[PDB]
């Protein structure tokens, strides 16, 4: 695609909602009301490439939980925004004080809340899991789902687009 | 038709396990339970009480989690440890004053055939029973717990012709 | 032939892991387990009960959560940590006073071999090892914890014309 | 036969531990605390390699007691969690147990697995890898991590050596 390598190369930030994204959207309950969440390991390989490539992420979610402040700290997840129904909002305020333009902001959602933000950005993009609307709504959308790796293909957009993807592979095999 | 059938609902019901989740049981050393919903289950169920129509659930089992889960929606009537779908759900009827051509219920298995056999729109998901499948009106395309009842809603929505309104907060 | 092989069939037997779970097995750091099964087997279950087959477990692993369950669903009869399964069905077999011709096994891996090779309707799982699959008398098309051990207990009910009933409960 | 022939010299197996013994989901509790999911398919077929006398390892860049336990239950000899590199791991090992690179089998799913998987005789991703991976591996098992990927991979080890009948056989009496 044309278009969505084009809308990569501005990209200074990339923002992932959680359920949905980072996770394939199920919440786990036990009977106390405590919660699991999961998470993907090919996800967290691909934001830890992206960020060392000087690209910045953040997270906006609507809900609120320490397991989501966890998985982002040990990430390197640089701005974390929970419980914020309010989305586009949210983001505002966080170029306002980064001095981005929304050119500058690539964003992967999943569903209705994603979907202000989504219309906005440079590159928008939704999982392949995202609820029909927000799909025809986006850019794009990943092929692989949320919690399975949807995260880790829109970073790998982003390094390819910018030219850096070579680079992060180098460092794993020496051919290159 | 399906879109007919829905213009006239007044009462979306929910079974739990299969439908609202994806059948799978999860069960710890000591017995206490995990359950798992889906968030654009929530999204869907949410858009739907605010176009007013009301919505239930009617369950075989019985679990904090799902009345935790059902208020955190905002369900308004709760039925568990109830094998008897349908008697339940005639009480129901009788509070609301609704008839069956009224109520929508969503169900996987065959203890929510009874219900789904004589309501105006009966569904299944994908993953329910053959049975089930074969006596429904219709069959979401999403598998339970992975977003049938958002489809389930939207469907509703969507007859109503209140699904563009519900969007609208969001292309705003 | 599959049907004919289910006419006799007197005892339905289960494997655990891989049958009545997806093969997952999950673990905590204190290392206690999670198990899960699925809402449709349990009905199939139930209902091949009520029809007046016997069923068992038998298992090479030992848990109370699989203890619990075989309780919850009314399994009469329940092994587990044990390694030689054919000896363990032998026993029981003679304590029964069944022959093989009467068994039916739903199994996923080699300990279910000898086995599902022996008795009246062995059967393996979609996700059973090829080799497995390879030597039984049929595989069920769903997978195991996906209602798998449903469809073999339907299996069992239609080869003995008892599902039609089983059904009519929930048409009336 | 390419693959075949790899497989006939292979002494020591290795293994990735997400994405290959699991379907590379992570799973937190509030309070931090993590669970992880591993496949019965797996152990069999693991079992059934250790038991042809092809010893097994295990190199993580993560660490939990989970694994710890999975591997002793399992009879995986060597482990080794926490390790960002896996070659210098290996390497070490390798000088411990006097077995050459060409000796080694390694099933990985994402790039830190890599450099291993070109360094070693029998070098294999799972059909859940990162595509770069698995373009750059000897070969790719049909079945993906936590899903009979490691079983698949075992076998593959099992029939070059021609040991798969006689590990079959126990079950055929
Ligand atoms: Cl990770
Ligand atoms: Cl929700
Ligand atoms: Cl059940
Ligand atoms: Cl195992
Ligand atoms: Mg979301
Ligand atoms: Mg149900
Ligand atoms: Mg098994
Ligand atoms: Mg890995």
């Amino acid at each position: 695609s044309q278009d969505l390598m084009q809308r990569g190369k501005a990209i200074k930030l990339a923002v992932f909602d959680v359920d949905g994204v980072l996770t394939d959207g199920r919440l786990y309950f036990m009977e106390d009301g405590s919660e699991i969440k999961t998470f993907n390991t090919l996800d967290g390989q691909g934001i830890k490439m992206l960020i060392a490539s000087g690209v910045t992420t953040a997270i906006i979610s609507g809900r609120k939980t320490a397991i989501v402040e966890r998985r982002a700290k040990s990430l390197g997840i640089e701005h974390l925004f929970q419980g914020r129904e309010d989305k586009l909002v949210v983001l505002d305020k966080l170029l306002a004080e980064l001095q981005l333009g929304y050119e500058q902001v690539a964003y992967l959602g999943d569903d209705l809340p994603d979907l202000p933000v989504i219309r906005r950005v440079g590159l928008g993009m939704a999982v392949a899991n995202a609820a029909s609307f927000v799909r025809e709504h986006a850019h794009g959308i990943t092929r692989a789902q949320g919690g399975e790796g949807a995260a880790r293909e829109f970073c790998e957009l982003i390094l390819s687009a910018q030219g850096n993807l070579e680079a992060a592979h180098s460092v794993y095999l020496e051919g290159h």
